[PDB]
Parts: structure tokens; C-alpha cells; sequence
């Protein structure tokens, strides 16, 4: 209890207890304040866009914490300790708080700035836990947690979008005050906690599979089902047709009578990360597979969760079905292939197809003595009955949740990004800088104020959330496909800090690594 | 079942909603273009507004029991439905529980769609029609689609006063909302149960 | 819905997650065929990476109010979607609940 | 209880029960010094104006708080609810609170002027609740809490007008110091709170 | 517990009981900012050195204690007191303390540098009581408290090295964030304290 007393301690421990795993992560963190306290209102007429990039919306002095990546709670080491063990994982309850409250007070004077210090100020924070906020996390933006624990990050700017007829709003846009919620006023000796249980969220499928879907059968033992073999004989005299039955097949295992069916798809497109083995076009926009939403458009991205390529052929990847992260030294447009991290979603190949190729092929027309049978092409394939499929793997940098949308309807509601889909996620924290108004005049003016005293608030933010494990029961038995580091004489430590303290992640890190049968 | 999908319908009586009836009118005298609606229709039920969806579908190949009635190839490896898991391809086999054949018309199999069990004196490559025991699949044609034939047509392009309505036919179709279907009979030859693999998502498990 | 399924995102905040959005340089001296990928993307919304996907679909046919925006024909049963159901057909009517017209 | 602890939340919310609704409404505010400090007798002999525009007054060094407008307790959201499915409406109590004062200091140094935190610096504050004072409230004046609850407002200059012969006072013309009614001294860390109920009016005829 | 009151007091003095001895000192320290917060990574490529003199290691920001010599302790009367007429000693038991933190910020201006007193900033210190950091001490290094007890000292930079191919890394080299340690943030009103107490270790042979 402050001015002379700290209100929190910094927690970042993580402990492996037995069928769980509380991580904890303290932050240091820096609020600006935006928009110099305005709700600016932002649309898309001012930028000069197409059809599709349009928007109309409103920008808050608001800002959100967010801590929806892996690497904001979990090590590089607690991650390979996580993925290499564990047949799963899911969050069970996360606990928040906000202490350590500075807020501080600058003061331009010919570029001699100095920052004073507020003692008397507030900041309000509070956590939108009924949902009743565009809920703009769950959109993998920046200004999380950083992933290293000594970084100082900066709170991002809440904004949202309502409905638009174009760049114009329509009548059922909402429009929120964020002043029309209950806030803590927070002066430095005060702090912000609260307590949020996840729940039932079915556990995240930290496994590739040992065995495919079409080679589920005893290669030894034949069937009893028959199935139709030839439809002419081998005779050689004329046109012989006759319908040949065959028992089948150890021997040929693609005919066998199956059981189930690889999941859904929808096609992408082949680009390989050689620039010699693609066509001389753009190409990232006319080629791409997109849906159709209010006569706009817009590219899926990355959408089912297929395999990324077939078998030997791990240069292409689909156009867009891949989760693309970025390393430092990358621009924010048109950067080259060698400052990115393509993940390849490869391991579950035995379920699901692959994403830059047809789920099979499908009859036409009606065969005869005349008409020829004639087979088509399936490119995007719904759910069908007797469907399995594995959803996408989760990331080090890749996030964790995502609100389920509040619709009528949703088939299977996983995020194509990959996490857990959440229909009450964790709420929003929204943080702002309680306006302190400059000198009024002597006499009154009701006009309200554009004069305010320049000032910013930092602090410390520690998430905890508890994480409940999944043990493998693995009676495999040779040794399984780990993640380790490579031991050569190195130059630069893996998932260390650089020559000058610049933290770098060399490549992204799934969780797909144990195996267990189909 | 003792009734059909698309016939749930009293057939006594007409309903309250109505649907478009005919684009053209009859007056004969050019191309009148008139949007007529007609209350809909004890005396036309496949165009009254439905409720549900037949099942899944993904189509087999005509193959009759009739050699004669075939095409003289082969025709079970080139014109077979088949899937695509990991480069290499795999027919369905059964597949989509649907409908072997449609109405009097008992002779064609889908090639690929139906439980073929074996008497004896039957070998275990090449066997004849007459050593096996094809399944037929018919009872479920009330809800189910013939495994033979398209799920129906949907539309292709926009229609206007140039471009004549143009429409597709669809061949796979995975699930609508809305949507039911009965899954594939069991018999005495075949089997009971089998493992649902262990997956991270799965729909429908019947195997 | 106040809020769109391609809509819920943050407009000004950018991702982690990259797309690809080259495959060919503004060089102009050849084809020059080359993956540049991009960090993406609040001034580009139809490109960024979703998480989930609009519902099913089983297109209807364009007739106007206007009966000269028609086609002279008939045209309510050949341009009709419909469903198959033991060799007879019947058109789908309404089907798959699905919005009316564009905006 | 400061320095360095709040004496208040920012409490906006609006609560619709059965048949009630509790309107809350938090707003930033900011106070001049008015007269520099002085009891400035006014009136109407020095702006030369018409006989039905002569006054005779005082204005004083304080400030009054007004929140007697629909929209500083209603969002057009609440309105809308509150309009178009009720007969009526009328207050039954309400519940004021004065809190998170921080009195500043500003020092002019060639256009170079500082504003500092005054710790120890007071602020008087009082209800008339025996309404022996001249209530210039009801007459629809500027300076109440803003519509929107995001905006700073500045609070107004109190000042009573009396009884006038043209611009002159009369001898029962009243003058009322302020400073002889007993106030509340707030420091930083101090704060203001006062509860009022509502006597029985009639329901607002919101209905045609 | 501060701002204007003191978080310990200065104890160093040294009582000799019979079959002991409790030597206590109160040093005062500085703690100076390091890499400007930052993990640099450091190795022998850039010095140009032989092949015995090549490392990799990492520098970081966080300080350290180190009380590791005999007159951190002892006075040389102490000592005398303590080698003449004893046979052997060892320690039992030591109390750490940490108290009366002033975090201090400083501006340059034209080489007219004014320090100014930040009384909400925070110190983080935690002592890793499981051994699980690479154990720089124990290798007589500079920067422990001073033998005199009035002068003033510089807490060292904590830096450690681990394995290395010559002037690389190897993929057994250990990488430690230390803010992946439960710290204690204590601001200027806070203290740091633990206890600890030595295993048992034979005599030192103070004899010839």
C-alpha cells in the first residue's frame, strides 16, 4: 500500500506439479495515452480502399492487456518439458493482477523533457466479464506479454468494428462507451486482481498419430466383404464385359472395404519456397481460395486444418494454410521468405488431407454401353458422416484461445488458428489513464477540454494460469521423436539473447511429437 | 421407414408459404418475363418448402449385374471413387450409407458401395457373380441418397436478361445443417463393432 | 449480429501470423518469380488469417422483383435447386437458412 | 485514503431492476479560482442596458455542482429503455460522492508555466440542505456534468442575483456570505459524500 | 516501513560468547543499471585471444552479494582475538538483511546532472536458495563488501559462462533467464531478509 510500499511482488516461477502445470509470468509494462482521450470514430473513406478492406469503427483511449500466446506463460524450456511428455494439455484457471502502479507526468520544455511523477493520479482498470464488448482478442495481434520476461512492452490500443454498408455505418452499428462501465480507479498504493476458471475445453492433441486412416487393417488376415474387381475380362477376345468379384485385399489395401472417412477440405493453392518453381504471376490474390461474406471477399486463411504437403515433397507449402510467424529484422510488408517461420502442419497426414490437394474424385454421369464413365474432381469437401480428422497444432507463438462467436449455429468449434475455442474466454482487461485536465480559465466555458496534462502510467502485470496435463499411456516400444537442441559449436545459443540482449525465437516449435495409434 | 423425407407432408391439405412459380408468362405474345408466386401445393409436393435435407452423399459407379449392360473396360481402379491420404489413393468402400439402386431398377450395384460377402466355392481373386452375395441397401432410400446418383443440382452464375440460368450437379456433399440420414444395415455375415480411432476430431463415428 | 464472421478483429492491431502475398517481384524486368510473404494485416482485413468459417451452402437462382431483370423463360423448374429422393426430385424450398440478397 | 491511495471508484453503471432503474454516473471535474477569492458585488450600471435587463447581485469566489439534466444520468440507450416500454417515471433518492482531489499549483515563468501538486492544500465543500441560500439551480444553465461521460467539464461560478430598484439595491436586498455556512475542509486524501431523498412528486406523464 | 521511516538499523558489532563468535556488519551499497537491462551474450571472438583464454557466457543485468572474505566479518582485532587463543572455528549459521532502499533516478542536462529520489520504483532481489544458477562465487572476485566499514561499495555484474567449442556454443550450453525467478520487488518502504544455516564442515585447522 503505497506511496513508500510495494503492492506486489514479481512472480514468474513455473512449477511441474503432477497432473498439472502453473506457469506464472510478471510483465513490466507502459501505457501511452491514445487518442488524447478522444473517441475517434474511423472508417475506411479517408484511406482510399477496395470492396473487400472497407470497415467502419471507433477507436478508444482505451487500452487491453493480452496475454493470448504460448510463450507469454510458457519457456522454451517448460514448452519442450510440456510437448515431449504429455499426450495433451487444456487451461483450468488463469489469475490475474495488476500492481506496482506508476503513473508519471511529462513535460515538454525545448526538448528538455522531464518526467515527473504523479502521486495523486488514477488509472481505471476493469475486466469486461459479461462478454458485452467486441471482443477484439482471439485475432492474433501484437502487444502481448513479450515472450522474455525481462522486455517492457507497450499496452496496444482498444478499437473496434460495428457493421458498415461499405464505409458508411448502418443503423444497427453499436457504438460503446467504454466510460459506461464500472472501472477501478487505481492511485499508485492500489492493485488489480482477478480470478477467471476456464471451462470444459476438450484437451489439445499434442500427438501425431502412428498409424494412418486407410492402413487401419490387419496387414495379415483378408476380409470377408468382397468388392467388384473387373469389369472385362482378361480373355482378349472382343469387349468382354463381365463383372469380377474379388476378395479382398491384403495385397492391394486401397480397394479394401474401409470405415471411416479423412476430414473435411478445401483446396489451396502450390507455392513453393522456390521462386524458379511457381508461375510468374500475382497470383496471391487471384488464386487464392477465399469465401464470400456480404458480396466482399476474403482469403480463408488458414481455414480446415490440413496437411501442409505430401510425402518427400516438403518445399511447397498451400498458399495460404500455413501459420506464418515472423523473426526480427522482418518488415510489416513484402518481406523476404528468409526473415518468416513457415510451420508445416505435416503430422497429421494420417488423418487429414493434404491441404494443396482434392479429397478424391467422385462420379459424374451414368455408365454404359455408350457413355463412358466419367469422374469429377472434389476440391472442397464438407462433413460427411463418418468423418475424423485432427485440428491444428498449437505453437509456442501461436495462440491460445478464441471466442466462440455468439451465433444460432457453429459445426466443431475449434479456431482455424489453432487453440482452444472458448464460449465464455477469458475477459477483456481494459486499462486507460484517468483524464488530468490542465489549468481551466477564469470564467466558465462549457466547451469542454482539449487541455490536459501530458502524462503516461507503467507498472507491473503478472497472469498465472493453471494448466491441466494429459499423461501419455505409451506402450510403444522403440524411442519416440523428441524435440531437442542441436549440439554443434554454435555461434548463437538457441531461444537466447544476441551479441546486444535482443531476444530471438530461430523457429516455430509444435507440439505434435509423441505418437499413439489411430 | 414407412414414410419418405420429401413426403412428410399432408396431402390434403396446402400450406401458408408460397413459392415462385413462373418466371414466363403464359400469355404467349413475346417473352413476358412476370415473377408469378402459387401457394404451395397439394398437387405438386417436390416444389413445397421443405423442412430437412437427405444425407451425404459421394457418388459410386453403375455397375449392373448384366455383363452386357457394362462398359467394356476396366473401369474398377479408373472409374472408382476413391480417397486421397498421403499421396496414394484408397476406394471408398463402402463409404456414405446410401442407397444401392433407385426404384425397379435392381440390377445395378454401385461399385464400390455395398457389402460383398462370399459363399463357398469361391476363390479369393476373380471369383464369379455367382459365388458372392452382394448386399443390397434399398431400405434406406426414404432418407438416404441413391449412392448411384448426384445429391441434386445447385446453381452456377448469376441469371439476367443475357446470361441464361445455369446449373451444376453436385456429386460429393459433405453435411448441411439440416440434414438426416440412416447409416449402413448390419447382417449376420458382417461385423459388430470396430475401434473409433483416437482423434482429435471425428464426425459422425459409425463406422 | 452486430459484427460480421470476417470482421472480428482488432482494426489496429496487426498479427504475428504471416500470409503470403507475392509470388512475383515489382521489379519488371521478367518474370521475376519470388515468395514474398507479409505480416498481416489491418489495412488489408480479406487476407489476415481467420479462425473460423461461414455456414453451409446450396445456391438458389437470381429472380428479380423486376420482371424485366428475368430471364424470358421457365426457368422455376429446369434453373430450380433440388434434391433427388428415390429417382423423383423436389426442389429444395427453403433448405439451407442462408441471407437473401447482398448488401 | 491518500496521498498515494485512491478515495474512490469510477462507478458508471446503470442498473435496471423491476420497477426501478439506478442511474450511477462518474464524471471528472476541474475548479478555477473565481474573483481571486472575492465576494465582486454585480449588477447592471455598468454593461448600460435596457430596464428590463437591470440585476443587482454577487458574484462569489464558489463553485456549485449541477447534474439537473436527463442525459448526465441516462446514456440514449437507457433513454430508449426508459421511454418506450414505461407510463412513467419519477426519483426516488439519489447519492452523491465527491472523491480523488488533487489540488495543483501553477507558477507562470516566462510562458514556461509549471503546474505542481499541492498536498497540503484544502478544498471547502457544503450542501445546503436547509435551502437558505438562493437556488440558481433550476434555471437551466451550462456547466453540468457533460453528456458524455469521457469529458472533463469545469465547474461554474456561484452568483446570486437580489432585490433591485433599476440597479441599485433596496434594504432588503440580502447578501450571504458563504463562508458562514459550516464546510467540509478535503485534503488529497479526503472525501465528499451525501445521501438525499426524493419527497413524493407525481410520475412524469411519459405517455401520449 | 517508509516513506519517512526507517527499515532497519545499523548493526555491526561483535559479541564473543563463550564457544562462539557473531560477527555482524552493515555495509552500505550502490546498484548501478547493467547492459541497459539486457542479456548480452559474451564470448571470446571479438578479443582475439589464444586458445586457453576463449569463452561463451552470458552478462546480465542483475547484481549480486558477494560477503565472501574473511574481513567482511572480522575486525583485526577480531581476528586477532579469534587466531591466537582458538584451535579452530567454523560457521554455523549466517542471517542476511537488505534494508533502508533508496532508488535514486538521474538527468543529464548539459553535464548539470540533478539526481531525483523515484519513491515508487522497485528493487527485485531473491537468493537461489536451490542452487540452480551457475555459481559464480567462490572464485575471489572483486566487488564484496569493503574491510573498513565506513566506505561505500558497488554491487558486481552477475555474468556466467558455460560449455564452449572454442569461442562457440555447444547444444549443451545453458541459457538462464533470471527474471524466470521469483523475485521480491521491494520499493523504498520494504526490506529484504533470509536465513541460513551451514552444513556441517570440519574445523579449519588454526594451528601449527
Amino acid at each position: 500500500d503505497g506511496v513508500g510500499n510495494a503492492s506486489g511482488n514479481w512472480h514468474c516461477d513455473s512449477t511441474w506439479l503432477g497432473d498439472r502445470v502453473i506457469t506464472t509470468s510478471t510483465r513490466t509494462w507502459a501505457l501511452p495515452t491514445y487518442n488524447n482521450h478522444l473517441y475517434k470514430q474511423i472508417s475506411s473513406a479517408s484511406t482510399g480502399a477496395s470492396n473487400d478492406n472497407h470497415y467502419f469503427g471507433y477507436s478508444t483511449p482505451w487500452g487491453y492487456f493480452d496475454f493470448n500466446r504460448f510463450h507469454c506463460h510458457f519457456s522454451p524450456r517448460d514448452w519442450q518439458r510440456l510437448i515431449n511428455n504429455n499426450w495433451g494439455f487444456r487451461p483450468k484457471r488463469l489469475n490475474f493482477k495488476l500492481f506496482n502502479i506508476q503513473v508519471k507526468e511529462v513535460t515538454t520544455n525545448d526538448g528538455v523533457t522531464t518526467i515527473a511523477n504523479n502521486l495523486t493520479s488514477t488509472v481505471q482498470v476493469f475486466s469486461d466479464s459479461e462478454y458485452q464488448l467486441p471482443y477484439v482478442l482471439g485475432s492474433a495481434h501484437q502487444g502481448c506479454l513479450p515472450p522474455f520476461p525481462a522486455d517492457v512492452f507497450m499496452i496496444p490500443q482498444y478499437g473496434y468494428l460495428t457493421l458498415n454498408n461499405g464505409s458508411q455505418a448502418v443503423g444497427r452499428s453499436s457504438f460503446y462507451c467504454l466510460e459506461y462501465f464500472p472501472s477501478q480507479m487505481l492511485r499508485t498504493g492500489n492493485n488489480f486482481t482477478f480470478s477467471y476458471t476456464f471451462e470444459e475445453v476438450p484437451f489439445h492433441s499434442s500427438y501425431a498419430h502412428s498409424q494412418s486412416l486407410d492402413r487401419l487393417m490387419n496387414p495379415l488376415i483378408d476380409q470377408y466383404l468382397y468388392y467388384l474387381n473387373r469389369t472385362q475380362n482378361q480373355s482378349g477376345s472382343a469387349q468382354n464385359k463381365d463383372l469380377l468379384f474379388s476378395r479382398g485385399s491384403p495385397a492391394g489395401m486401397s480397394v479394401q472395404p474401409k470405415n471411416w472417412l479423412p476430414g473435411p477440405c478445401y483446396r489451396q493453392q502450390r507455392v513453393s519456397k522456390t521462386k524458379t518453381d511457381n508461375n510468374n504471376s500475382n497470383f496471391t490474390w487471384t488464386g487464392a481460395s477465399k469465401y464470400n461474406l456480404n458480396g466482399r471477399e476474403s482469403i480463408i486463411n488458414p481455414g480446415t486444418a490440413m496437411a501442409s504437403h505430401k510425402d518427400d515433397e516438403d518445399k511447397f507449402f498451400p498458399m495460404s494454410g500455413v501459420m506464418i510467424f515472423g523473426k526480427e529484422s522482418a518488415g510489416a510488408s513484402n518481406t523476404a521468405l528468409d526473415n518468416v517461420m513457415i510451420t508445416d502442419e505435416e503430422e497429421i497426414k494420417a488423418t487429414n488431407p493434404v491441404a494443396t490437394e482434392r479429397f478424391g474424385t467422385v462420379a459424374v454421369n451414368f455408365q454404359s454401353s455408350s457413355t463412358d464413365p466419367a469422374t469429377g474432381d472434389v476440391h472442397a469437401m464438407g462433413a460427411l458422416p463418418g468423418m475424423v480428422w485432427q485440428d491444428r497444432d498449437v505453437y509456442l507463438q501461436g495462440p491460445i484461445w478464441a471466442k466462440i462467436p455468439h451465433t444460432d449455429g457453429h459445426f466443431h468449434p475449434s479456431p482455424l488458428m489453432g487453440g482452444f475455442g472458448l464460449k465464455n474466454p477469458p475477459p477483456q482487461i481494459l486499462i486507460k489513464n484517468t483524464p488530468v485536465p490542465a489549468n481551466p480559465p477564469a470564467e466558465f466555458s462549457a466547451t469542454k477540454f482539449a487541455s490536459f496534462i501530458t502524462q503516461y502510467s507503467t507498472g507491473q502485470v503478472s497472469v498465472e494460469i493453471e494448466w491441466e496435463l494429459q499423461k501419455e499411456n505409451s506402450k510403444r516400444w522403440n524411442p519416440e521423436v523428441q524435440y531437442t537442441s542441436n549440439y554443434a559449436k554454435s555461434a548463437n545459443v538457441d531461444f537466447t539473447v544476441d551479441n546486444n540482449g535482443l531476444y530471438t525465437e530461430p523457429r516455430p516449435i509444435g507440439t505434435r511429437y509423441l505418437t499413439r495409434p489411430l
